[PDB]
């Protein structure tokens, strides 16, 4: 258990390959906490205390049991 862990968990889906200094290089099927969502096809996430941009189109919402 480490610091952070704040945001909406989303499961990355195969498709785009975010390989750059800005975009956080994540793995397929990993959990990432989404901080915000812009209108430029680039959403901000967090992983191991690292921020990076990623495609929102290639992501899925991983909510929990507590809803509604």
């Amino acid at each position: 258990g480490s610091s952070g862990s704040s945001g909406e968990a989303h499961r990355v889906l195969f498709g785009f390959v975010p390989e750059t200094k800005e975009e956080l290089q994540v793995m397929p099927g990993n959990i990432v906490f989404v901080l915000k969502k812009g209108n430029d096809n680039w959403a901000t996430v967090m992983f191991n205390g690292q921020k990076g941009l990623v495609p929102c189109n290639y992501l899925e919402p991983v909510s929990g049991p507590s809803s509604g």
